């Protein structure tokens, strides 16, 4: 019978800005194919993905991936005979139970995540359902709510933005076709200001500007003045903002505090969680905000004992690496009940299996999973397209510029293409952790 | 190359008290066996893995598990196609790695661990050797000493007594084959003295009679006064005494008390983090209190930094459903110091593989990693196995006085009898929280 996946083997080459990659292939009897592939990146000492490298010097700083691939290759193949390609979820779990590491490091979860996405495109020419459809069956006519970091700080950045972001969640708009229109192109209006100004415009990694104002409170002003002239008002009127006021990039674990000289300069402030809980309540009252993300830090898990009866039911906070994630510190999370929202990164969980997993439960309790980037993204789809898999909520899938960035934009209005008048979805009343 | 996992079995089971739970048979092309079934009983508010229940009437009550082999059947053996029948790293990491579930809900902690202990005989049913010398290599020898149920408490009874057991070692014997007599010629003289005064000696769930004790006194004391009518001497030269405690039951969530009233009666008292230990410090003074077993709340940290500093250097402090055996609440007691043993509890850590790497990296802490029983156990063997694997120097093993504890012995001792000379001895210098 045709059905079979017989080979399975993965190559040699670089991510986007030129890094080395561990690159994977899927293939059938019956002749149908897909890649599949990956975010790139994680950190050390916090429960994500381990990131495997062969330190030999003579290629790229020693930051090749042979490690991985020659370990990987005849390695994914031996286990993987006698299945379908439908046969998906006994795949993705094969390759992270032939691992055997429970931290995921013999492989790498980057090369399960290869094979699992590659078989998730692989029965589409011969079953004739794609991708989401093909995972969660005929429910998935729904493009998720979206939202975008096009003003970068924190970690990656020469800004003074201690945020480690300002953000925008366009979804006060009845259709993703005008989430996509009504403050993506403004970006553009702030490129004219930015040369009347004299500053920079050179693109931040994830498509957006790191800003050069002479502090971060200009952005403040900017974004709610920029709506008010393009003839629209700062409410349900076309879009709501975001932030990351990141707490774990401006706590300091020694002294337990929120200290912004951290980003900022000799007079900034020193918060611990009730001077930083006796500061940010406002911000509904203030010029109105919806969501923050990361609002309370990795460690100060306190913070999060202090974040319910102040801004529990006044602002989505976004646990982001907050979380890293992952279901463990999700599933810790609703039982301390520490944020109300969760950001999820497919290398941070590493298949499609826990990644859908991840995002069903937390929307059978409640947590609104926004399925999401890493910073380093790759020439694929899919790490938005687990969005339409459940119909759930919310993405976060990278700023309106960079062409691995549309990679995922353009299918989000191609499926359009396909659907017409079949697509709906939620409008502001997406937030299900709000408004009850 | 007869070296293969052909096919693997789930099969329906009964258990004790009357209802059911899960049991597998390992297959193979040499026609070799390896059984797994699993000890039975779990607990709740802080965290255990996932026991399977149902909505059926037909295969006991709906506590009935017909359910988990109504369906499971074709699921875990396939994750495990082609491998060596050994690699019990990356085979348990593969079924755990199948359900992947962060509670192990899928499959169930009943079902991967009965998979992770057939697997594990399967494992020698290659390898050759006696397994437990496969479990801790050739060098199963640095014997354990016991620990028990001596004395009621908890759920079990009618009686007065709020802890959770009354606890000694047997210390004074040179070598164990005395030595675990010299703990349960105790028993029998105790149980003389039951028929005598007129109590019962009808056994519970615990394999410890349903005795009348008071609080501290007269029950233990008979165990006092025998180390002394016995011919052993007034210590060490003999037996030496210890508690354990239904703190996390006993300790009311809204008066942040202490209240003994759940188990005692109107004889009970009103303590915070503070005065438990203004009242347990007095004590070890008084009965020679060598172990102390779960004093304080899970929530009450305070509790562990009182007790853990206020006494516990003339004591070991067991944590046992303070910690639950989960590694993460463990890491957490480890970096915080909130106990100086652990009771480890096998189901509440889900595989053999699982709990392997709990112990190791228990002694790695530091701690006296304490293997211990539930309330229902079933006659597979691979559980006492554990005791010859460990080389540490203690063990919970349960009272001399039920079928579920006697039937260690069938294996320790016919183990025993095959060697005679390798051991290395402790009894009393059992700890690694003393004489520092």
């Amino acid at each position: 019978h045709m059905s079979i996946i017989t080979d399975v083997y993965a190559r040699e080459v670089l991510d986007s800005r030129g890094n080395p990659t561990l690159e994977v292939e899927v293939y059938t009897e019956s002749g149908a194919f897909g890649r599949g592939m990956v975010p790139s990146g994680a950190s050390t000492g916090e429960h994500e993905a381990v990131e495997l490298r062969d330190g030999d010097k003579s290629r790229y700083l020693g930051l090749g991936t042979q490690k991985a691939v020659d370990n990987v290759n005849n390695i994914i193949a031996e286990a993987i005979i006698g299945y379908d390609v439908r046969d998906q979820q006994a795949i993705d779990r094969a390759m992270i139970a032939l691992d055997g590491t429970p931290n995921k490091g013999k492989l790498g979860a980057n090369a399960i995540l290869g094979v699992s996405i590659a078989v998730a495109r692989a029965a589409a020419d011969y079953l004739e359902v794609p991708l989401y459809t093909y995972l969660g069956g005929f429910n998935t006519k729904v493009l998720p709510t979206p939202m975008m970091n096009i003003i970068n700080g924190g970690s990656h950045s020469d800004a003074p933005i201690a945020f480690q972001e300002f953000m925008i969640m366009p979804v006060g708009a009845p259709t993703f076709k005008e989430g996509l229109r009504w403050g993506a192109e403004v970006f553009h209006a702030l490129k004219k200001i930015l040369k009347e100004r004299g500053l920079v415009t050179a693109v931040g990694d994830e498509g957006g500007f790191a800003p050069k104002f002479e502090g971060t409170e200009d952005g403040v002003e900017t974004i709610l003045k920029a709506i008010e002239a393009a003839g629209y008002e700062a409410g349900e009127n076309g879009i709501m903002i975001g932030f990351d006021c990141a707490s774990s990039e401006f706590y300091d674990k020694e002294r337990k505090v929120y200290d912004y000289t951290k980003f900022e300069g000799e007079g900034a402030a020193v918060r611990t969680s009730a001077e930083q809980v006796d500061y940010l309540e406002e911000l509904v009252n203030k010029y109105p905000i919806i969501t923050i993300e990361d609002g309370m830090d990795e460690n100060d898990w306190d913070g999060w004992k202090v974040l319910t009866e102040r801004l529990g039911k006044r602002v989505q906070l976004v646990g982001d690496d907050f979380f890293v994630t992952n279901t463990e510190y999700l599933a810790r999370g609703i039982k301390e009940n520490a944020a109300n929202s969760i950001l999820i990164k497919v290398n941070q969980i590493g298949t499609l299996t826990e990644t859908f997993e991840a995002i069903e439960m937390a929307k059978e309790a409640g947590y609104t999973a926004v399925v999401s980037h890493r910073s380093g993204e790759t020439e694929d789809s899919t790490i938005a397209d687990i969005a339409v898999a459940t119909n759930a909520g919310q993405i976060k899938t990278g700023s309106l510029s960079r062409t691995d960035r549309i990679a995922k934009y353009n299918q989000l209005l191609r499926i359009e293409d396909q659907l017409g008048e079949v697509a709906q979805y939620k409008g502001i009343k997406s937030f299900y952790n709000l408004k009850k």
